[PDB]
């Protein structure tokens, strides 16, 4: 037919986008640089929960897998570490979250998308070759983005270098008390410790994240080549759980613990940013862009993927119904019509970077004492445009408690 989309990149964002717009009849081509083998190899770049609504979008893709409790997580255990004792609340996550290795995840979509027909070209990308191929661009590779096509939207990045540096493995060897349990422990002005349960290539496995505020004590393992020196880095990961997360400390059976494989960790920094979300390329051709190549956020949240998946399902159907042209005027619209809800999560993404306001302290203080408001909070992981509304404004936390409450 006459609208034929071309996408770069082969996140879960470009990816779904085109099984989606293969799903409404639309003509698209994906451009990855990698393919379905090369997707499910080499270190993992990130640790993405996919929650109730990106499944959801599975199903209608026909994609849906990984049904079973050792890629699921049930439930969400929060400590935050004051000077006196910690605050401490669990609550539970229904549906449960999808926590997939996506060197299982990314080959698994791909490998659909090929195999319903879809055209997929492999190999370098030169941006204006797609643009003599289609009537409009997706750019949805990673963080690398273009940079050159977007460019970062001030007023919407607030921050210009990572606001965390992070140190995140698939590790062996600790014990669990409550199966299939997220721990988060907030520590103020030193940053956020993680466990999350999770399947992996290498199978079940948990992510030991270390989420650092930049020059303090957490930042250490993310600069020890842990190649170079595994007895070093699991001896200074195991110090810094003793010091800041000792209830995460005491479940280590130091027989069996440290990294599942070589390689199986990522270390480095995120510089939260939105950019411009569309382009005119050269020939007048224009261009989108989702995922990372659009907006970057902390991995705090977990909502990146998320994300993402949300903007293919909402960009398709503006695709699908386009009865006119795909020109600047639809990018703009449809850029408006992504915003809209990315913002939310962009939103809350940077106020978990940040020390807990007063009213959101007092809301995990009201959920420690209440587990219909634990499980309400935490079951609204699901929903970012209904946990930010919460979060930002202190009668948002009122209006939140209140209904939990019956009153």
């Amino acid at each position: 037919t006459e609208t034929d989309i071309g996408i770069i990149g082969s996140g879960i964002s470009g990816l779904q986008l085109a099984l989606r717009l293969q799903q409404l009849g639309v003509p698209v081509t994906l451009y990855s640089a990698q393919t379905a083998e090369e997707l499910g190899s080499g270190r993992p770049r990130n640790f993405p929960a996919r929650f109730a609504p990106t499944q959801a979008r599975e199903d209608s893709l026909g994609v849906h897998a990984w049904q079973f409790d050792d890629a699921r997580v049930h439930s969400c255990a929060i400590t935050i570490h004051g000077e006196g004792a910690p605050l401490e609340f669990a609550g539970a996550l229904a549906p449960p979250s999808s926590v997939v290795d996506f060197r299982l995840y990314l080959p698994h979509l791909l490998t659909e998308f090929a195999r319903r027909g879809g055209n997929v070209r492999i190999g370098p990308v030169v941006v204006d070759e797609v643009a003599r191929r289609h009537d409009l661009v997706v750019v949805a590779n990673g963080d690398r983005s273009m940079r050159e096509l977007f460019p970062r939207d001030p007023e919407r990045s607030p921050h210009t270098t990572p606001q965390r540096i992070l140190c995140s493995g698939f590790y062996h060897g600790i014990r669990e008390d409550v199966p299939h349990e997220l721990d988060i422990h907030f520590l103020p002005g030193i940053g956020e410790i993680l466990r999350i349960p999770f399947l992996s290539r290498l199978g079940p496995a948990h992510v030991l994240a270390f989420e650092a505020v930049p020059g303090g004590p957490l930042e250490a393992p993310a600069h020890l080549d842990a190649a170079a020196d595994p007895a070093g880095f699991h001896r200074e990961v195991l110090r810094l759980l003793a010091a800041y997360a000792p209830s995460l400390r005491e479940r280590v059976d130091t027989a069996r613990f440290g990294l599942v494989a070589p390689g199986e960790l990522a270390q480095g920094g995120v510089t939260p940013t939105v950019r411009r979300g569309w382009a005119r390329l050269a020939d007048g051709t224009c261009a989108l862009a989702i995922g990372d190549a659009w907006i970057t956020n902390d991995p705090l949240t977990a909502q990146g993927a998320n994300l993402g998946s949300h903007t293919a399902f909402a960009l398709a159907d503006l695709i699908a119904s386009a009865t006119g042209p795909l020109d600047e005027a639809f990018c703009r619209d449809a850029s408006a019509r992504l915003w809209d809800h990315a913002r939310h999560v962009v939103e809350w993404s940077n106020a978990f970077l940040a020390p807990p306001p007063p009213h959101v302290m007092e809301l995990f203080g009201r959920a420690a004492g209440d587990k219909q408001i634990a499980d309400a909070f935490v079951g609204r992981f699901h929903d970012p445009v209904a946990m930010w509304a919460v979060l930002s404004s202190p009668e948002g936390v009122d209006s939140f408690v209140r209904s939990c409450t019956e009153g």
